[PDB]
């Protein structure tokens, strides 16, 4: 759909510009007559596909809508939506940045311990909201371009994209996640629950802080090899259950498992989160020596929320509300 500046839609939005483009279609900057204000509408393509997945996207988002509580101000509003030349059109508040940019303008060395911990609040906030038994919704694409800013002067953030999200129970793909903040349960091919999305957010909180992904697979097979560097192999009773274990490991006669060897990874748990942070060496490349606010008992605060937020078993990974009860986030 070629959209033009200027163009008016049903007496009510001019559009203005392109703000973003995905699989799904597109988001415009468009000026509301009604409300007079300025909107981001994400125009899903005209395709049955892409129509019926936003469809879904639209029911969480209303059903997110109708709990007035005070966890619910961490996720995009949905204003409205309307079909409009066969395009189902969702009219969104606008928003400022996304954390990647915010990443990108670091130069990728990424930003403070303070700043990582105030969106690490705000996050976790988010998560114990979609938890809430009557919305149970899964994310399933939490990463940094997912989140935006509300405003480029302030550290306030808002979750976007609810496009892959699924409600507890109703999964349709098992194949879901970007690769970098995949959960080993979804590499696995197990059923998935709430729990992928933390694993998500422990990844994306230490890429904040370092400028880099924790864990950069360029494929599955190097994805989990990644992960296993850092946190060793997982372990039996998770791999004795998953569908696809033997995609990455190898099962022996006193049932231990290893990985799987390819053609030449550092030894299963040796690269250690501990020196990735830098804790007792100045953080991420020795880059925040001396600054305030970044001490060795700050460091491992983070370290322990990250470890609990990275557990390999989904039943035991800490969940949001004991994650905001965590030591890292005391003054
Ligand atoms: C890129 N982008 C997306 Br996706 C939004 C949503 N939802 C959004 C938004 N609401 N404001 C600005 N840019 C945005």
């Amino acid at each position: 759909m070629i959209v033009k500046n200027g163009e008016k839609w049903m007496d009510r939005y001019e559009i203005d510009s392109l703000i973003g483009k995905g699989s799904f279609g597109q988001v415009v900057k468009a000026y509301d007559r009604v409300e007079q204000e300025w909107v981001a509408i994400k125009i899903i393509k005209n395709k049955k596909a892409f129509l019926n997945q936003a469809q879904i996207e639209v029911r969480l988002l209303e059903l997110m809508n109708k709990h007035d509580t005070e966890m619910k101000y961490y996720i995009v509003h949905l204003k409205r939506h309307f079909m409009f030349r066969n395009h189902l059109c969702l009219v969104f508040e606008m928003l400022s940045y996304n954390l990647y940019d915010l990443l990108r303008n670091t130069n990728f060395r990424g930003v403070s311990l303070n700043l990582t911990r105030k969106f690490a609040q705000q996050m976790c906030t988010a998560l114990l909201f979609l938890a809430t038994p009557e919305l149970s919704i899964i994310h399933c694409d939490l990463k940094p371009e997912n989140i935006l800013l509300c405003n480029p002067k302030r550290s306030a953030i808002k979750i976007v994209d609810f496009g892959s999200s699924c409600q507890l129970g109703q999964r349709i793909y098992q194949y879901i996640q970007s690769r970098f903040y995949r959960s080993p349960e979804v590499l696995l091919g197990m059923p998935y629950d709430l729990a992928i999305d933390m694993w998500s957010l422990g990844c994306i909180l230490v890429e904040m802080h370092t400028g880099e992904p924790l864990f950069s697979g360029a494929n599955e097979v190097d994805q989990m090899n990644k992960i296993v560097e850092v946190l060793g192999i997982p372990p039996a009773h998770i791999l004795d259950q998953a569908p696809k274990a033997r995609k990455f490991f190898e099962k022996l006669p006193d049932g231990t498992w290893n990985l799987k060897k390819t053609k030449d990874y550092k030894p299963p748990g040796t690269r250690k989160l501990h020196n990735i942070l830098g804790v007792e060496t100045g953080g991420p490349g020795g880059r925040r020596a001396g600054e305030s606010g970044h001490t060795v008992a700050d460091y491992l605060k983070f370290k322990d929320l990250i470890l609990r937020m990275l557990d390999y078993d989904p039943k035991t990974r800490i969940q949001p509300y004991y994650a905001l009860q965590h030591s890292f986030f005391k003054k």
